[PDB]
Protein backbone atom coordinates (compact mmCIF):
# COMPACT_ATOMS: atom_id res chain seq x y z
CA UNK A 1 0.00 0.00 0.00
CA UNK A 2 0.63 3.64 -0.33
CA UNK A 3 2.64 4.86 2.54
CA UNK A 4 0.48 5.98 6.08
CA UNK A 5 -0.09 9.92 4.99
CA UNK A 6 -0.88 9.99 1.46
CA UNK A 7 -3.45 7.44 2.57
CA UNK A 8 -4.71 9.43 5.42
CA UNK A 9 -4.85 12.86 3.05
CA UNK A 10 -7.07 10.26 0.84
CA UNK A 11 -9.30 9.39 3.86
CA UNK A 12 -9.74 13.34 4.81
CA UNK A 13 -10.50 14.27 1.28
CA UNK A 14 -13.01 11.93 0.94
CA UNK A 15 -14.75 12.81 4.87
CA UNK A 16 -15.11 16.38 3.78
CA UNK A 17 -16.04 15.60 0.33
CA UNK A 18 -19.14 13.76 2.01
CA UNK A 19 -19.28 16.48 4.28
CA UNK A 20 -19.68 19.39 1.56
CA UNK A 21 -22.75 17.27 0.68
CA UNK A 22 -22.06 17.91 -3.39
CA UNK A 23 -22.19 15.43 -5.64
CA UNK A 24 -18.75 16.28 -7.83
CA UNK A 25 -17.21 17.08 -4.17
CA UNK A 26 -18.21 13.95 -3.13
CA UNK A 27 -17.50 11.35 -6.06
CA UNK A 28 -13.73 13.82 -6.81
CA UNK A 29 -12.08 10.80 -4.14
CA UNK A 30 -13.82 7.78 -6.10
CA UNK A 31 -11.64 5.73 -8.34
CA UNK A 32 -12.78 4.48 -11.45
CA UNK A 33 -13.70 0.98 -10.90
CA UNK A 34 -14.41 2.47 -7.32
CA UNK A 35 -18.25 0.91 -5.84
CA UNK A 36 -20.43 1.12 -2.95
CA UNK A 37 -21.86 -1.87 -1.36
CA UNK A 38 -24.81 -2.01 1.32
CA UNK A 39 -24.27 -4.26 4.60
CA UNK A 40 -25.16 -6.86 6.00
CA UNK A 41 -24.74 -8.84 2.51
CA UNK A 42 -28.19 -10.53 3.73
CA UNK A 43 -30.02 -7.32 2.46
CA UNK A 44 -29.58 -8.36 -0.96
CA UNK A 45 -29.10 -4.82 -1.84
CA UNK A 46 -26.90 -4.39 -5.23
CA UNK A 47 -23.82 -2.64 -5.63
CA UNK A 48 -23.73 0.94 -7.26
CA UNK A 49 -20.82 2.02 -9.50
CA UNK A 50 -20.14 5.11 -9.36
CA UNK A 51 -21.71 6.12 -12.60
CA UNK A 52 -24.67 5.13 -10.63
CA UNK A 53 -23.53 7.64 -7.95
CA UNK A 54 -22.87 10.08 -10.36
CA UNK A 55 -26.73 9.61 -11.22
CA UNK A 56 -28.31 9.59 -7.79
CA UNK A 57 -26.14 11.78 -6.00
CA UNK A 58 -27.43 14.56 -7.23
CA UNK A 59 -30.92 13.98 -6.56
CA UNK A 60 -30.16 12.79 -2.80
CA UNK A 61 -27.92 15.79 -2.36
CA UNK A 62 -30.75 18.24 -3.06
CA UNK A 63 -33.81 16.55 -1.77
CA UNK A 64 -31.45 16.66 2.15
CA UNK A 65 -30.83 19.61 3.35
CA UNK A 66 -28.77 21.11 5.93
CA UNK A 67 -26.71 18.27 5.76
CA UNK A 68 -24.63 17.73 9.06
CA UNK A 69 -22.11 14.71 8.97
CA UNK A 70 -20.91 14.10 12.45
CA UNK A 71 -17.60 11.66 12.68
CA UNK A 72 -17.84 9.45 15.81
CA UNK A 73 -14.73 6.88 14.94
CA UNK A 74 -11.86 6.67 12.03
CA UNK A 75 -10.10 3.58 12.12
CA UNK A 76 -6.82 3.44 9.51
CA UNK A 77 -4.89 0.68 8.87
CA UNK A 78 -2.15 1.67 6.84
CA UNK A 79 0.15 -1.44 6.31
CA UNK A 80 -3.32 -2.92 4.63
CA UNK A 81 -4.65 0.12 2.58
CA UNK A 82 -7.91 0.39 4.78
CA UNK A 83 -10.43 2.06 6.90
CA UNK A 84 -13.59 2.32 8.40
CA UNK A 85 -15.59 5.60 9.57
CA UNK A 86 -18.32 5.99 12.34
CA UNK A 87 -20.73 8.64 11.04
CA UNK A 88 -23.99 10.22 12.35
CA UNK A 89 -25.76 12.00 9.62
CA UNK A 90 -28.63 14.50 10.21
CA UNK A 91 -30.49 16.25 7.05
CA UNK A 92 -33.93 17.95 6.58
CA UNK A 93 -36.16 16.94 3.53
CA UNK A 94 -39.50 17.95 2.30
CA UNK A 95 -41.38 14.51 4.18
CA UNK A 96 -39.70 15.81 7.14
CA UNK A 97 -36.23 15.19 9.19
CA UNK A 98 -33.53 12.60 8.30
CA UNK A 99 -31.33 10.64 10.58
CA UNK A 100 -29.07 7.79 9.54
CA UNK A 101 -25.61 6.51 11.09
CA UNK A 102 -23.09 4.54 8.71
CA UNK A 103 -20.27 2.48 9.43
CA UNK A 104 -18.47 2.32 6.50
CA UNK A 105 -15.68 0.44 5.30
CA UNK A 106 -12.66 1.89 2.47
CA UNK A 107 -9.88 0.42 0.49
CA UNK A 108 -7.83 2.83 -0.81
CA UNK A 109 -6.56 2.06 -4.61
CA UNK A 110 -2.71 1.08 -4.84
CA UNK A 111 -0.88 4.77 -5.41
CA UNK A 112 -3.24 5.95 -2.03
CA UNK A 113 -5.29 8.74 -3.69
CA UNK A 114 -8.24 7.24 -4.62
CA UNK A 115 -10.46 5.22 -2.55
CA UNK A 116 -11.08 1.62 -4.54
CA UNK A 117 -14.24 0.02 -2.98
CA UNK A 118 -16.70 1.02 -0.48
CA UNK A 119 -18.65 -1.41 1.86
CA UNK A 120 -21.08 0.11 4.49
CA UNK A 121 -23.45 -0.70 6.70
CA UNK A 122 -26.72 1.65 7.45
CA UNK A 123 -30.20 2.10 7.16
CA UNK A 124 -30.75 1.70 3.58
CA UNK A 125 -34.60 2.42 2.83
CA UNK A 126 -33.46 5.13 0.72
CA UNK A 127 -32.07 2.57 -1.10
CA UNK A 128 -34.40 -0.16 -0.67
CA UNK A 129 -37.69 1.85 -0.86
CA UNK A 130 -36.25 5.30 -2.42
CA UNK A 131 -34.72 4.40 -5.51
CA UNK A 132 -37.14 1.87 -7.47
CA UNK A 133 -40.00 4.26 -7.16
CA UNK A 134 -37.64 6.59 -8.58
CA UNK A 135 -36.68 3.96 -11.59
CA UNK A 136 -40.11 3.24 -12.22
CA UNK A 137 -41.32 6.83 -11.74
CA UNK A 138 -38.29 7.44 -14.75
CA UNK A 139 -40.13 4.42 -16.80
CA UNK A 140 -43.79 5.75 -16.34
CA UNK A 141 -42.27 8.24 -18.71
CA UNK B 1 -0.65 2.13 22.89
CA UNK B 2 0.79 -1.67 22.94
CA UNK B 3 2.86 -2.89 20.23
CA UNK B 4 0.84 -3.36 16.68
CA UNK B 5 2.21 -6.95 17.08
CA UNK B 6 1.09 -7.37 20.42
CA UNK B 7 -2.55 -6.10 19.75
CA UNK B 8 -2.82 -8.05 16.51
CA UNK B 9 -2.01 -11.34 18.66
CA UNK B 10 -4.98 -10.20 21.28
CA UNK B 11 -7.54 -9.44 18.72
CA UNK B 12 -6.65 -12.93 17.10
CA UNK B 13 -7.85 -14.21 20.28
CA UNK B 14 -10.78 -12.07 20.79
CA UNK B 15 -11.82 -13.44 17.61
CA UNK B 16 -11.00 -17.23 18.32
CA UNK B 17 -12.78 -16.86 21.86
CA UNK B 18 -15.78 -16.00 20.33
CA UNK B 19 -15.22 -18.55 17.45
CA UNK B 20 -14.92 -21.27 20.27
CA UNK B 21 -18.23 -20.51 21.32
CA UNK B 22 -17.99 -20.94 24.90
CA UNK B 23 -19.03 -18.43 27.69
CA UNK B 24 -15.27 -18.57 29.70
CA UNK B 25 -13.39 -18.42 26.15
CA UNK B 26 -15.01 -15.25 24.73
CA UNK B 27 -15.19 -13.27 27.54
CA UNK B 28 -11.86 -14.39 28.57
CA UNK B 29 -10.19 -11.70 26.09
CA UNK B 30 -12.53 -9.02 27.61
CA UNK B 31 -10.96 -6.69 30.19
CA UNK B 32 -12.39 -6.60 33.70
CA UNK B 33 -14.02 -3.30 33.16
CA UNK B 34 -14.86 -3.77 29.39
CA UNK B 35 -18.48 -2.88 27.80
CA UNK B 36 -20.45 -3.45 24.88
CA UNK B 37 -22.38 -1.06 22.94
CA UNK B 38 -24.84 -1.77 20.45
CA UNK B 39 -25.13 0.89 17.49
CA UNK B 40 -26.63 3.16 15.73
CA UNK B 41 -26.71 5.22 18.59
CA UNK B 42 -30.41 5.94 17.40
CA UNK B 43 -31.80 2.51 18.60
CA UNK B 44 -30.70 3.76 22.36
CA UNK B 45 -30.10 0.03 23.29
CA UNK B 46 -28.17 0.43 26.97
CA UNK B 47 -24.23 -0.23 27.43
CA UNK B 48 -23.68 -3.51 28.40
CA UNK B 49 -21.09 -4.18 30.89
CA UNK B 50 -19.27 -7.07 31.45
CA UNK B 51 -21.39 -8.79 33.78
CA UNK B 52 -24.28 -8.56 32.13
CA UNK B 53 -22.59 -10.39 29.32
CA UNK B 54 -21.37 -12.78 32.37
CA UNK B 55 -24.89 -13.56 32.62
CA UNK B 56 -26.12 -13.24 29.00
CA UNK B 57 -23.55 -15.73 27.32
CA UNK B 58 -24.26 -18.78 29.06
CA UNK B 59 -27.64 -19.31 27.43
CA UNK B 60 -27.36 -17.77 24.20
CA UNK B 61 -24.41 -20.17 23.37
CA UNK B 62 -26.29 -22.71 24.92
CA UNK B 63 -29.53 -22.23 22.47
CA UNK B 64 -27.48 -21.75 19.11
CA UNK B 65 -25.59 -24.65 17.96
CA UNK B 66 -23.28 -25.63 15.06
CA UNK B 67 -21.87 -21.88 15.49
CA UNK B 68 -19.80 -20.54 12.61
CA UNK B 69 -17.94 -17.34 12.79
CA UNK B 70 -16.96 -16.02 9.89
CA UNK B 71 -14.57 -12.90 9.31
CA UNK B 72 -14.59 -11.02 6.93
CA UNK B 73 -12.74 -7.90 6.89
CA UNK B 74 -10.07 -6.58 9.68
CA UNK B 75 -9.12 -3.00 10.22
CA UNK B 76 -6.54 -2.72 12.72
CA UNK B 77 -5.20 0.94 14.02
CA UNK B 78 -1.96 0.33 15.77
CA UNK B 79 -0.83 3.54 16.49
CA UNK B 80 -4.85 4.41 18.16
CA UNK B 81 -4.33 1.08 19.86
CA UNK B 82 -8.14 0.18 17.48
CA UNK B 83 -9.30 -2.22 15.24
CA UNK B 84 -12.80 -3.02 13.80
CA UNK B 85 -13.80 -6.55 12.31
CA UNK B 86 -17.01 -7.60 9.60
CA UNK B 87 -18.25 -10.77 10.61
CA UNK B 88 -20.52 -13.13 9.24
CA UNK B 89 -22.67 -15.72 11.68
CA UNK B 90 -24.57 -18.51 11.63
CA UNK B 91 -26.47 -21.46 14.16
CA UNK B 92 -28.85 -23.45 14.43
CA UNK B 93 -31.08 -22.89 16.99
CA UNK B 94 -34.24 -24.88 18.37
CA UNK B 95 -36.65 -22.31 17.04
CA UNK B 96 -35.03 -22.59 13.13
CA UNK B 97 -31.72 -21.15 11.76
CA UNK B 98 -29.82 -17.74 13.05
CA UNK B 99 -27.82 -15.80 10.75
CA UNK B 100 -26.40 -12.33 11.71
CA UNK B 101 -23.49 -9.67 10.56
CA UNK B 102 -21.49 -7.41 13.18
CA UNK B 103 -19.57 -4.87 12.36
CA UNK B 104 -17.44 -4.64 15.40
CA UNK B 105 -15.77 -1.59 16.39
CA UNK B 106 -12.80 -2.68 19.10
CA UNK B 107 -10.10 -1.00 21.69
CA UNK B 108 -7.54 -2.36 23.03
CA UNK B 109 -6.31 -1.80 26.59
CA UNK B 110 -2.74 -0.07 27.20
CA UNK B 111 -1.08 -3.29 28.15
CA UNK B 112 -2.04 -4.49 24.33
CA UNK B 113 -3.59 -8.21 26.27
CA UNK B 114 -7.46 -7.32 26.39
CA UNK B 115 -10.30 -5.47 24.35
CA UNK B 116 -11.94 -3.23 26.89
CA UNK B 117 -14.26 -0.99 24.80
CA UNK B 118 -16.51 -2.79 22.16
CA UNK B 119 -18.98 -1.21 19.87
CA UNK B 120 -20.78 -2.63 17.56
CA UNK B 121 -23.62 -2.84 14.81
CA UNK B 122 -25.56 -5.74 14.16
CA UNK B 123 -28.95 -7.64 14.51
CA UNK B 124 -29.67 -6.68 18.04
CA UNK B 125 -33.14 -8.30 18.43
CA UNK B 126 -31.73 -11.24 20.39
CA UNK B 127 -30.33 -9.33 23.17
CA UNK B 128 -33.35 -6.94 22.83
CA UNK B 129 -36.26 -9.28 22.67
CA UNK B 130 -35.22 -12.95 23.56
CA UNK B 131 -33.25 -13.03 27.06
CA UNK B 132 -36.25 -9.99 28.76
CA UNK B 133 -39.07 -12.77 28.22
CA UNK B 134 -36.77 -15.03 29.28
CA UNK B 135 -36.15 -12.82 32.30
CA UNK B 136 -39.93 -12.03 32.97
CA UNK B 137 -40.21 -15.85 32.49
CA UNK B 138 -38.45 -16.52 35.49
CA UNK B 139 -39.72 -14.11 37.75
CA UNK B 140 -43.22 -15.87 36.97
CA UNK B 141 -41.36 -18.16 38.85
C1 LIG C 1 -25.81 10.85 -1.76
O1 LIG C 1 -25.42 10.20 -0.54
C2 LIG C 1 -24.09 9.88 -0.59
O2 LIG C 1 -23.29 10.51 -1.29
C3 LIG C 1 -23.65 8.87 0.27
C4 LIG C 1 -22.40 8.98 0.87
C5 LIG C 1 -21.91 8.00 1.74
C6 LIG C 1 -20.51 8.14 2.36
C7 LIG C 1 -22.68 6.89 2.02
C8 LIG C 1 -23.94 6.78 1.44
O3 LIG C 1 -24.74 5.71 1.68
C9 LIG C 1 -24.44 7.75 0.57
C10 LIG C 1 -25.69 7.57 -0.04
O4 LIG C 1 -25.73 7.25 -1.23
C11 LIG C 1 -26.88 7.68 0.68
C12 LIG C 1 -27.97 6.95 0.22
O5 LIG C 1 -27.76 6.19 -0.89
C13 LIG C 1 -29.20 6.98 0.86
C14 LIG C 1 -29.36 7.77 1.99
C15 LIG C 1 -28.28 8.51 2.46
C16 LIG C 1 -27.06 8.47 1.82
O6 LIG C 1 -26.01 9.20 2.28
C1 LIG D 1 -23.18 -14.42 23.05
O1 LIG D 1 -22.43 -13.20 23.01
C2 LIG D 1 -21.55 -13.22 21.97
O2 LIG D 1 -20.89 -14.22 21.66
C3 LIG D 1 -21.38 -12.04 21.24
C4 LIG D 1 -20.12 -11.80 20.71
C5 LIG D 1 -19.85 -10.67 19.97
C6 LIG D 1 -18.44 -10.45 19.42
C7 LIG D 1 -20.85 -9.74 19.74
C8 LIG D 1 -22.11 -9.97 20.24
O3 LIG D 1 -23.14 -9.11 20.06
C9 LIG D 1 -22.41 -11.11 21.00
C10 LIG D 1 -23.70 -11.25 21.52
O4 LIG D 1 -23.91 -10.85 22.66
C11 LIG D 1 -24.74 -11.72 20.71
C12 LIG D 1 -26.05 -11.36 21.03
O5 LIG D 1 -26.23 -10.56 22.12
C13 LIG D 1 -27.14 -11.78 20.27
C14 LIG D 1 -26.94 -12.59 19.17
C15 LIG D 1 -25.64 -12.97 18.84
C16 LIG D 1 -24.55 -12.54 19.59
O6 LIG D 1 -23.30 -12.92 19.25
Amino acid sequence: PAPAEVQAATLEKFIQGWAGWTPDGFLANWSEDCTQKTLPFSSGVPLRTRADTEKLAPVLMSLMSNFTLDIHNVVHDAPQGKAVIYALTKADTPFGPYRNEHAIFLWFNEIGDRVQKIEEMFDAVVMQEFLPKLDKYVADN
